């Protein structure tokens, strides 16, 4: 696009605020910005917030939020579709022409871990380079395991193709599949998807502890089949509902956009890969660390 | 085939009569029939009943049913499996020359939302020229959420390739991934899969209600992703069966030929997309949209 | 790799020991073993114990396995990763040099079907190859339906590629997609994963008979659609775990490395297709019968 040549603007934080009990605001831009998806590789990503996948949001259940979109990109309009919410598509998740802010409101009834992304046609070029992420809902009334959990960190899984590339966003196989960690708390990590990061800078736990992994396949083509190496998940709640609970599961199928919140204990100190089985998408990226220690 | 060339036998509807508390007659047909899968695009099916995927059955739970195949095809074999039905192979889903009939009887024992398709070598080549669809075994005692449902419609996603290629059909990315809707009730849709119909006519809903999906992923190849934007599915059963509840999920993955039941609920007014969230599949047609009005 | 060309390493039997109430040992191979995949088609496989998948592991839930490796491949370092248990990647799946022996210890704290691979890198190429197998981990309480079952199978899918071709192992279709048998009883097959050999000679069963097959997609790419022709799974425990209890379902989904316990009654006799309903793949060699007659 001869109108995104050399841009690159820089990211801009996520701002959000609670303005009621039960609602929240929440600001996010559209904006062209360059990734190192892989060593050497520079993607032009179409983003939110400057980072691929997006960045994180947590709300509570019930939540209302107050969404703007500022549309930082000089020629293509974007738009945001959150999984979590009850909306009206045509009415709520429409376009923010360039240059231009919108304001959509809209409830998150129901708890869970959800994809969100762009939702401007064609959706797949949009998703593709990059402006996908993941919405938080969190229970009111928890899960039943939370009691057990020592820490906890976020995962999304997501593809890279050729370079808005339409046919081969179509008909192609995937350049890179990759993981990132998006922060919950001070001092956790929060990467984009690229090949290296989660191998260089593994996420950190310490011997015996349980851990949560709230994870998401984002896609935007393919299925996740997500196993931590050395352990097996304890609990698992199908896209972090707490009524769909699953016991001692190995590996975790996740559709493109499907989550879930997984629980496993780390028996022993070293590094625990973190995988989807499906190995050609393990060898084109889909690998991150746990560093287990005694300490932490 | 040189003996299709010119065939284009028009579409004859579905015969089932009720014979006994417990036993149901059906008769289909094997035919050739053109069909427009995409706008100027003409694929010369393999059809049940010259629809593709085939006409919809509904039985009830513990139906025996009387199934007779008359085959139209001048020279190929057809044969009839229905997923829902407990039979031998070997006897009971065989062949059906060209301009004969075959009659097979199978109970179908178990609730649920099932595949049916040919069972004739190469099975892909029959399933993947069109010969595929939905039979639903309503259960004896419902389903829990029954109450809470205002309107229901059944959609079947499948793919189409290059015509009557087996290369393709083994090797090659699917040319489009398609939508369908079979009727209920009077006045509900009956399509075939294609890239157009139902973003062109959607389905329809009143503002508030909550809508009952009967939904199939017929393949051949490719798994699904099914997800309805602006909402969330309240209540999902894996297959329809009463037992395999699920809830507040965003999206359904369903195998190759899986199925379920899924409720959810439109809050506002405007048109509400129906996809795959495997982006490249939705990009190539499998696009539904569902229009939410004040009136329904 | 020229130290494999002429290379054929004759099968050597699993061995495996209990030696305490809770503590068993298990001795493996690895291997570099001719296996004819499809008729006419030889691949110089990677192996455990010369067959791929490799032999089949039965524990108990809570034995600790004491597991040596005796590396027979004259070149490449092999190691083994078991998702039954809970161990240290880094210390406890790590690999054994050329004519060296490793030992290593750890418990399978949890029932189910579980992969097991090669975790030496690449590890697509070690399990592409044919290092990937099953272990399954027998609940203390059995499963619920236990007294119902009157026969029961273990299933293994896998994939074959261009041999050795990590090109093709990431970005190509599978050549073959192939099921495999492994004994749980004497008298029972024990086959390689190849095109052929569970069509030519079907597993058997007796008319009326509720069947168990224990079940798991190794991989290393795909996921698979599992379903038995003319029956529905009455009980599905998701990777064998007796929790993950679902009824009724036509086809089961397996992730990449995904195990499963399905059961399902045959009423009639005749021959029973078992399939991938990913038909691409059944073309592709993923059907494997199941022969049932008046007296089994
Ligand atoms: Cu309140
Ligand atoms: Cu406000
Ligand atoms: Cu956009
Ligand atoms: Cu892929
Ligand atoms: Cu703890
Ligand atoms: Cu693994
Ligand atoms: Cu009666
Ligand atoms: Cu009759
Ligand atoms: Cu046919
Ligand atoms: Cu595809
Ligand atoms: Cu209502
Ligand atoms: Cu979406
Ligand atoms: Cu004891
Ligand atoms: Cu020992
Ligand atoms: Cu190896
Ligand atoms: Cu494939
Ligand atoms: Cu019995
Ligand atoms: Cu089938």
């Amino acid at each position: 696009i001869a109108a995104h040549k050399g841009v690159n603007q820089a990211p801009v934080p996520l701002k959000m605020e609670r303005v009621g009990p039960h609602d929240v605001h929440i600001e996010m831009t559209a904006q062209i910005t360059d990734i190192e998806i892989d060593k050497g590789k520079i993607y032009k990503a179409w983003t939110f917030n400057g980072q691929a996948p997006g960045p994180l949001v947590v709300v509570n259940e019930g939540d209302t939020i107050h969404f703007t979109l500022k549309n930082m990109d000089p020629v293509v309009p974007h738009s945001m579709d959150f999984h979590a919410v009850h909306a009206s598509p045509s009415k709520d998740f429409i376009d923010v022409m360039p240059n231009k802010s919108g304001t959509f409101t809209y409830p998150a009834n129901k708890p869970g871990v959800f994809m969100y992304h762009c939702g401007t046609k064609p959706v797949l070029q949009h998703i593709a380079n990059g402006m996908h992420g993941v919405i938080i809902v969190k229970p009111k009334n928890g899960y039943p395991t939370d009691k057990e959990v020592d820490r906890e960190y976020v995962l999304i899984q997501n593809e890279w193709y050729k370079y808005n590339d339409m046919n081969d966003f179509q008909n192609g196989v995937p350049s890179y599949v990759v993981f990132s960690s998006k922060a919950l708390k001070p001092g956790d990590p929060n990467t984009n998807g690229d090949t290296f990061t989660l191998k260089e800078k593994p996420l950190l736990a310490k011997v015996g502890e349980k851990i949560r992994l709230y994870i998401n396949n984002v896609g935007p083509n393919e299925v996740s089949s997500f196993h931590v190496v050395g352990t097996v998940f304890d609990d698992v709640y199908l896209d972090g509902n707490p009524n769909n609970h699953l016991q001692g599961m190995q590996t975790v199928m996740l559709p493109a956009s499907g989550g879930a919140v997984v629980e496993f204990t780390v028996t022993r100190p070293g590094t625990y890969p973190i995988v989807t089985m499906q190995f050609n998408h393990a060898q084109k990226g889909a690998v991150a660390m746990l560093k287990v220690t005694e300490t932490g």
